[PDB]
RNA sequence: GUGAACCGGAUUGCCGUCAGGAAAUUAGGUGCGCUUAGCAGUAUUCCCCACGCUGUGGG
């Protein structure tokens, strides 16, 4: 009860802890190729933060009433490679003058025109609760380690782009049009 | 009992109506198939059996 990393106030808006993953199945998804059924299995703690690590990336629209991310449609994205981490952070290490306040730091704010690095990197357009983990011991259907307790729901709200925000992706690659190439 | 097990790309359709290969052509000029022979007057007729010191009977 308190600051919690990349999550917001509770909500009502009920969903099974599903829809942070992509390739389960979930709601009106066909449940062929993974056997999952809502409410009945779930995440753990790593799960649940690998997939809030997601939002900033590789969200899209909702159908009705729900917008895409900062980036839009997730278009490719290119980098760098090498053989050990400190080698990729270090071949990638371009910093700007302005920075911004990062996500995990207190309550972000859109604030003015203009976004930055730490900021955009951490841009998130939804609200999420994680309520709490049930007793159990059952199997996490992401990676399959035996484990104990999972969280199974949790609440999760939409928050919409401002027009304008002049944003350029570090890695993203754009059209000649501005667009997402994707 | 394997990025594995459970797993249909499915339903519908005439290429029909039109057409002279036609007009004219000697395949012609020369060439012996020829020299030779009794189905008959004989001197062991290819095989087998029986009777004699040639006669019967079968292939
Ligand atoms: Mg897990």
């Amino acid at each position: 009860d308190g600051k919690r990393f990349f999550q917001a106030d509770p909500s009502s808006r009920i969903r099974a802890i599903t829809d942070l993953i992509h390739e389960i199945p979930t709601a009106h998804n066909l449940c062929h190729f993974k056997h999952v059924t809502d409410y009945i299995d779930g995440l753990c703690e790593a799960c649940c933060i690998k997939g809030l690590l997601r939002l900033p990336v590789f969200t899209t629209v909702g159908g009705r009433g729900i917008g895409a991310g900062i980036n839009n449609t997730p278009p490719f994205y290119l980098l760098w490679h090498a053989n050990d981490l400190a080698g990729m952070l270090a071949q990638n290490w371009q910093p700007w003058d302005n920075m911004g306040i990062p996500a995990w730091l207190g309550s972000f704010q859109k604030e003015s025109r203009e976004v930055g690095l730490l900021a955009g990197m951490t841009w998130l357009p939804r609200k999420v609760y994680l309520h709490d983990p049930v007793p159990g011991q059952a199997a996490c259907c992401s990676c399959g380690l035996p484990s104990e307790a999972l969280v199974y729901s949790c609440s999760i709200e939409v928050e919409p782009v401002p027009k304008g925000l002049e944003w350029k992706d570090p890695h993203g690659v754009y059209t000649d049009q501005g667009k997402s190439l994707q």
